[PDB]
């Protein structure tokens, strides 16, 4: 069975959505990625709920309370085989001077929430 | 730019997590894929927060206040390319017959959150 670790991101308070995931997509991910690789990620997935795809979710979701709607700026997904490629990682001074300092220039780091679930997969 | 309907469930009340978990990988999740495949769903994840998972998430959230875990019991992720995918899906008078009256017998259906996002993938 895989994991899943989730983080669920509000953006930093006064920051722009579009600086917000211009920094995420151009910046974090590329900073991200060598980590990921290193401790053997098997899958990570960006979520934005921004301009480009608010619409869409108001059709998905037409005819919800609006308070049913998740309201979260950017969800980061990692799949992983064991929870001790994400700790190692995380642990891992090269990370705690670059992907942590880093979150403070785009997440309101008063309010992250966080999931671990195990996961099936299919695709087509 | 493809995009992902997420949606958060509560189990039924009353519903043992086992019996839900079943329900939802044994049962749900084969009536569910044909739909995914007629209507070009790219990626179906189900993500399930329970015995199994519950120590992995204590670990990767330690330090984390309660109330920022999250306590969905399933989680269910569809990636398409355009959201007219799953509202053609939705519709199928065949769906509306199975995969809608299946949902009373493993949600709480007063109670499902969404989201509609645009993604970003990598695979290592
Ligand atoms: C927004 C955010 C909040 C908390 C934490 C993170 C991000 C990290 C770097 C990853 Cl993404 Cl693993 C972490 O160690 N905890
Ligand atoms: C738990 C749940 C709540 C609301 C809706 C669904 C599940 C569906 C069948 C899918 Cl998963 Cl698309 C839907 O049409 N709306």
């Amino acid at each position: 069975r895989l994991l899943c670790f989730s983080i669920y991101v509000t953006k930093k308070p006064d920051q722009s959505e579009e600086d917000h995931h211009n920094h995420v997509s151009k910046v974090n991910a590329p900073m991200m990625i060598p980590f990921l690789k290193k401790y053997g990620i098997v899958r990570y997935t960006v979520k934005h709920n921004d301009a480009y795809s608010k619409p869409k979710q108001a059709a998905l979701m037409a005819g919800q309370p609006e308070e049913n709607v998740l309201a979260y700026d950017t969800v980061f997904e990692m799949i992983v085989k064991d929870i001790e490629s994400i700790q190692t990682m995380q642990k891992d001074e090269e990370f705690l001077r670059t992907a942590i300092p880093d979150l403070f220039n785009f997440a309101d780091m008063t309010r992250t929430k966080g999931s671990g679930t195990w996961i099936e997969e299919f695709t087509f």
